[PDB]
């Protein structure tokens, strides 16, 4: 039996560098999610993101981490067992969501970067899969979680203390569908990139797909420049058109400097007032209430 620490069963395999599985916390009778990495891996990332965890602490739509270390052959992370993802969620929805419930999402999404960003680190891949809700049935099944910081990166060097410099060349970080134009041109990430990507994947939930979803090229590289420049070439007022707010949001952060702090209250009030304007309450009533939601246990 595979155990890691003094009380944690590592059970079957819920999903996949590295496995998932289901764990159970022994001493509590509480399930938790185990995170496997071989530990004859090439080019390690458990501890990093382990470390990046720690970094952000407690906080709220931030997994609990409760343990690292070895079990068996692997390196192993013990966390907080969640729900589906927002991919998942979308999927039972037919792929549309209703703006009330992109909105409901919206807000909490922006807050979630923002407290992320406060703990002086950038995410870098934004996409519905890293969205999950708690787990059905319980007090957090209404919370839309943020996971996987393998790809993330302390924007203000504790070493000079200061914001991270400008560059280019950068190999291309998350997922070509929901990236900033920027990513796609090889520059740095920072805060605004985080952002612009939101706002793609918002789009996304609201129209039921991208106009750039499914280009192909002969090479990765090829397929990525294929993508950006769709982007490129695609208006804001065309990508959004019957949202408004989502045209402003987007038309605000892509013309973000690197350096600047976005106005994250700025944005929220975007869709909050929205919100308000169509009368809609805050109520977590999301489009996938009520459907048979998948469950890990
Ligand atoms: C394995 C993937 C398909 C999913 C979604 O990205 N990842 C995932 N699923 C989780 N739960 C999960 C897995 C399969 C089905 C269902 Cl319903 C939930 C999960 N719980 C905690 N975390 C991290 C904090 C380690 C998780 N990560």
């Amino acid at each position: 039996v595979l155990m890691v620490g003094p009380n944690f069963r590592v059970g079957k395999k819920i999903g996949c560098f590295g496995e998932l599985r289901l764990g159970k916390n022994l001493y509590t009778n509480e399930y938790v999610a185990i995170k496997l990495e071989p530990m004859k891996s090439r080019a390690p990332q458990l501890h990093l993101e382990y470390r990046f965890y720690k970094q952000l602490g407690s906080g709220d739509g931030i997994p609990q981490v409760y343990y690292f270390g070895p079990c068996g052959k692997y390196n192993a992370m013990v966390l907080e067992l969640l729900g589906p993802s927002l991919e998942d969620l979308f999927d039972l929805c037919d792929r549309t969501f209703s703006l009330k419930t992109v909105l409901m999402i919206a807000i909490q999404l922006i807050s979630r970067m923002e407290y992320v960003h406060s703990k002086n680190l950038i995410y870098r891949d934004v996409k519905p899969e890293n969205f999950l809700i708690g787990r059905p049935g319980n007090k957090t099944q209404q919370v839309i979680h943020i996971i996987d910081f393998a790809l993330a990166k302390e924007y203000i060097d504790p070493e000079t203390k200061k914001h991270i410099p400008y560059r280019e060349h950068k190999s291309l970080t998350g997922t070509a569908r929901y990236m900033s134009i920027n990513t796609h041109l090889g520059k740095e990430q920072s805060r605004r990139d985080d952002l612009e990507a939101l706002g793609h994947m918002f789009m996304y939930f609201l129209r039921g797909s991208l106009p750039w979803q499914g280009l192909k090229a002969d090479t990765l590289k090829e397929r990525y420049q294929k993508i950006g420049d769709t982007k490129r070439a695609t208006p804001i007022e065309v990508l959004c058109e019957n949202f408004p707010e989502m045209a402003t949001y987007l038309r605000y952060v892509r013309r973000l400097d690197f350096f600047e702090k976005p106005d994250y209250d700025y944005l929220r009030k975007l869709f909050t007032d929205l919100f308000d304007r169509k009368g809609y309450m805050f109520d977590y009533e999301y489009d996938w209430i009520g459907k048979q939601l998948p469950t890990p246990v």
